[PDB]
């Protein structure tokens, strides 16, 4: 699926209608990002940025002007199109192309953004603007403000609030339409294929990188060039480390792999997590670890609808592994005193659920210990994990095992729906699967 | 192939042997680099930092202090170990490890360097630094030296001398090692088997991307998990575009598609391009332009040799160019006149040649228009080209046809070593490989 | 007179009275000057800073804090006291003393100031900030704001808006109170006291600096240590050039003096401009010049009280001066024509009348070209001059001639009452006071 | 006297001997410095510039190249000439009258640095640059030098070597030439008078700033308009705070007056402290602790000579103060016993001596704890002083009690020249001109 230019303006409005008038709100493009001296990483536009236009190019700031109550309008700054950058550096819209395929009306270079954005803050009331996010787009608007602050013998005025448009913006972006859950759900079927191939790829003798590398490939392959995140397979000991990225070693028979994988559809992050037999057949060990952080997950899946909150399933998290826990002589009391201190956390000393969209961890407020009541449209994680270290005084069958188990859902008007269900999470279905494989 | 500690230890002496005695030498780590809100790209460490440690982590500096002309030793600072930062984010080598493992003399924690630098250039006549390379850096540089300059009631005084070190690093890293030599003739083969497998899968219909992923997949599974450059696939009219990364068309039956992608291997750089039809047989319009930019690369490989220069061999492509030119009726004009003229300029825009290293467009001085006399151990691309815009007036078949070929090379005793001839370039070899591979 | 502890106190409520509830408002101390190396100049307080505290120490901030409608308090950061600096330095107020000597609620020590502002910012909806007034400052206030938008974890948030408190400042401080006029009055008296002095001691062969020693002199011995600003002593053709300070120069029989010259009393500034002949005797072509802005001066006078504007009294000086320039044979034409045509604009190229207070060029909104309706409590200056140029195109006698006289006045509920009318400005006054002196 | 044409030229010359050939030196002129808000300070340029140009004007630089070990020259940036921006702020040098004026090869516009500094640096060696002095040169130099590094296409270097000029600059500096030894024996004459001037005015119940006044008044007729430093009056237990600028209190009789000021005539720094009885008559309580400073000072200018240094003599003044105070039982004990305890450091805490020059504590190495041997041409200030704090542990009489006594004096061949002996510090003098004075 995609976003359409309709939704895109659907968002602007939205901020749009929220701003005072007699005001403007400055959106800044993501500076490029030096890798090695004068080759650059793949370019990454800002969320905030990207979510109002759809625009995939540096050096651009798009301006909303709020007249009053019913009377707005959109200027864009971006690069001039110049035939010698583009034979080189690839094409560029410009400004004559730019009001109709952006939706926005009018264009300007942005070369000239010194010269003319006093201009449009002129007279304002009130700027709306994201300040420190971005050094270069401070310089810009601190030099703007300082213009018009001491132009008074010229008849300018600069206006004296400035908002910070994140907490507004964050808002919005936290709640998803049915666009962007289409989206998030292919983001979701084109992870989980990856994940599938990687169960079915692994083979004891090759490396950690080897599963990136068919992850990666499974990605590019449906249209997702870029992971959301940096892909993590770490197998046996490595999988105690929480964002373990070297992915340097040998996958050794008898070992644990797991997989911490997320594409980037759209703009848009899938994130799961599988951990897997490397040798596709789970000893009673692991078992006994996995089975405690799978019904965790089953569990917080039947839990999750409208009403309750990220908190709440957490404290029924930490019930069931602080009874598993107990029941494998991993802690020793009362199960009840033993949540009361906390026990489980040594080995799992993590969140359950963050909010995921444009972002792996989306924007969003949570409240105060995640307490927030959920409502329909939020899109999160939900990622238990039990983690025992190599040196944990335990019993050493358990030692040094790291097992997560992670899902994508959207909060429904009656429950959640699960956006990467069709990779498999039961011990028999996953031992299947690789067993199916290795035939073929 | 490798880099052994000991040249590690061998490049530290040779830049000390260049030192004044009564000086220090620093040297800094790359920063971490934003791709998203709060997500990373995964790290790339700066090349001078890397060709003297081999040590991948940031909040890094190296520290060579030459004492006198026999006595000098080296400090690091870097990451303290932290089990809370290394279960999250990975290990970390500390200090205790890295004196050994780094082959460093002294090792200090990173926090500290405020505390710890100005004592160690007290007194030094010299500083060795690269100044404007990271803002951190020389902000911890200036303040060392300003509690210097202001503490001579402490008998404290600052080095008055500062030398930019980046010169003679370059020079050294502009002759590779036999080691070095190594990596790189692995990353070419690397590169090549890359190139080979896109040929291989090309098939109308899919999309320029998905060749892309076919190489990264390749990359990967040798060991080189990024590559050194945004890979470009440009089929058709966006092969006229040098730094086409979009990647993003559909290849057509008809069209050729230009592949410009290099692995990055051990720290070094492949760079290989290849132009072939997409349907795997050219066109006579195809064959001619691709004939011109064949001889000129066949005949530049038979030339490169110690004591030309790349300003000489480009002067013999030019006259190769504007004579096929002139006789597909592209140029029009006595061939001597049009060379004087440069009438090749619009149809090949950039340089024939580049050093190649840990960097793809690698360091080193190239004299004035690049007539440096070349010698053994220098490390080169040779990468011809013609393209033909969309809108050129020129005969119409050969409109919108971009074509490059590229290899790597190395100067040695008596001629070049090809590090980069493992994968075919001439067009009936490229047609019986993609036969062969339709068949399966 | 003085300022009182209550008065201190009433501004502070005032501002807060106009804040919004959930917020706070920074001012900042201005910092130490550096003169020349290790030397610096007299320490001189912000103004604003001043306004609220009469509080004459670097490194310190006022906080004041609005929880609601009815509640509301004071932080003050300043110096700690210490044996060491003191010593040495000079006095400090402390912490202890501080509550009762500015009669603030509490008070802290600089040297905490990013350990403790970020804890009164938080939760809070609005800050005020006098953004880019001074660097130290914004990255002091953009520290605090940073930690809070990072600290969610820690249940800290950040105040979404910030607000100028300038516009509102600078509107309170453009009407002065009647404490502010008994000041400011007294500013009048002794400003107007070294101006008789300098007409009584001025004899041709004296330097323009000497008559400087004398106004100085005579500012500091009524406890004005400082003057309000740099100088001027301008004879002869100096006279032209507005704000000339060299006063470098022997001054010449035959000469006018231009002396324009405030002291600094309490933090306000006097302004008196006196012109008058190096001989005591006013030559024919110099009365001509010299009763054109005696009259614009006297008819200003008369004609400001609340309801006009500087705008409309300087409509009236233009058709004096113009009227008077025509009569001479400076300007030709007819004079409605020449106004109409700005024809005086070479002569006299500056406004008639600025704000003063604790500023010489004080703060407040003007309007458009000084439009603003007078109001009771407003205090300006009254400024007219006209200056010939030494090669103006005009008869030989004007040439080189520069005069301005200069008095302020605060405007009352039906006139205004003149603050420096002490000194004498009618031309036989000046000559009868020069005459009676040099005898002385 | 003053400093002529032919010197400036002299002491460009003698730094140009000390350059590297193939190099350049930048010195910059000083910022324009606010007092508040539009108001600024009174101009005072670099103390090194100034040394190199004897140019008091902003916005300038002095760029000295040297091509060779024969060739060199001089370039000024420096203000345009501006009709509008002269008849408001005063007359500017331009480039048309600068070389001759000044003795410079060539004048530039300061406006058009950026686009010619790199242009003179361009292929040069080492440049000259005292990095940090000031923001706005820091950025104009590594602006230069950024353009000159990534310019080798357009065949431009950058100089890889800077080098800090103030050591160099610092020594020449310590070295008075005979024409700075004449400004500053003037400046000592000057000082002096208006010390003698405050002897003379002093009467109970006037302030200290009254003193103030009347010295500031006295350096102005003779032409120095401005003080070297902030002037100290100290009566009572303010002549306890070293560097007491308040100035603040009535004085009282039974009192003693600390008077520390120092004019500055042509750039150089006169620096005289005296203390005197405010009634005119020395108690013996003042009388004892006076006579042990007054034989610290008189010894001092006995024992100052070539061969010497700071440190030696101020090992007798030490014993001097240790047996004195020892004789009073305000210190108990042996004298060598105390003198090796440092006994004397709670009422003597400063230095004895500082270096004078263009700044009143002057550049120049002082050695470790000021064992620097004296030389000829060396400027320094003599200023012993005893401070008995309010609450010291010693004899009711002695407490509150701040006496110091400074002279200046110039190193000679055979000993030392007192610069600041015309007024007087014997007390029965002191006693014998206050008497006079009286009657006024
Ligand atoms: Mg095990
Ligand atoms: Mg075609
Ligand atoms: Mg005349
Ligand atoms: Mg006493
Ligand atoms: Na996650
Ligand atoms: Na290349
Ligand atoms: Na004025
Ligand atoms: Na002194």
């Amino acid at each position: 699926s995609e976003i359409s230019r309709q939704e895109f303006q659907r968002r602007r409005q939205a901020l749009v209608e929220q701003m005072q008038p007699g005001s403007a709100a400055l959106i800044f493009a993501a500076p490029e990002v030096t890798r090695s001296a004068d080759s650059e990483y793949p370019y990454r536009q800002n969320s905030d940025f990207w979510y109002f236009t759809g625009f995939n190019e540096p050096e651009a700031v798009l301006v909303l002007i709020k007249s009053d109550d019913t009377h707005n309008h959109s200027v864009l700054f971006n690069r001039v199109r110049d035939l010698t950058a583009e034979i080189w550096f690839g094409r560029r819209l410009g400004q004559d192309a730019a009001p109709e395929k952006l939706g926005v009306d009018r264009a300007l270079a942005f070369s000239e953004i010194n010269q003319q954005l006093y201009q449009l803050l002129n007279g304002l009331d009130v700027v709306y603007h994201a300040q420190g996010e971005y050094a270069y787009a401070d310089v810009i608007v601190n030099s703007a403000l300082e213009k018009l602050r001491k132009g008074s013998r010229q008849n300018l005025t600069a206006p004296a609030t400035m908002i910070d448009w994140r907490p507004v913006v964050h808002e919005m972006r936290l709640f998803k339409s049915p666009e962007e859950i289409a989206v998030l759900r292919r983001a979701g079927e084109i992870t989980a294929m990856a994940h599938t191939r990687a169960m079915e790829k692994c083979r004891p003798g090759m490396f950690e990188y080897h599963l990136e590398g068919e992850i990666h490939h499974e990605f590019n392959r449906h249209g997702a060039r870029y992971p959301s995140y940096n892909t993590i397979v770490g197998s046996g000991e490595n999988g105690c480390i929480l964002h373990y990225t070297e992915n340097e070693c040998e996958m050794r028979d008898g070992d644990l792999v797991l997989i911490d994988a997320g594409c980037e559809y759209k703009g848009y992050a899938g994130a799961i997590t599988r951990t897997f037999p490397v040798n596709g057949k789970f000893t009673q060990a692991q078992r006994e670890i996995y089975d405690i952080v799978l019904e965790s997950l089953e569990t917080s899946l039947r839990l999750y609808r409208p009403g309750t909150s990220i908190l709440e399933v957490t404290g029924e998290v930490v019930r069931i592994m602080v009874s598993g826990l107990v029941k494998l002589g991993i802690l020793k009391g009362d199960v009840d005193e033993l949540i009361a201190q906390n026990a489980h956390r040594p080995f799992f000393m993590h969140g359950l659920s963050h909010w995921l969209g444009l972002d792996v961890h989306d924007v969003g407020v949570y409240g105060q210990d995640r307490s927030r009541i959920l409502e329909p449209g939020m899109v999160l994680t939900v990622e238990p994990g039990l983690y025992i270290a190599p040196d944990a005084e335990v019993p050493e069958q358990y030692r040094g095992i790291g097992i997560r188990i992670e899902d994508d859902i959207v909060i429904t008007e009656t429950g959640n729906e699960n956006l990467t269900a069709s990779v498999v999470k039961k011990p028999e279905e996953i031992e299947a699967l690789m067993v199916a494989a290795r035939k073929q």
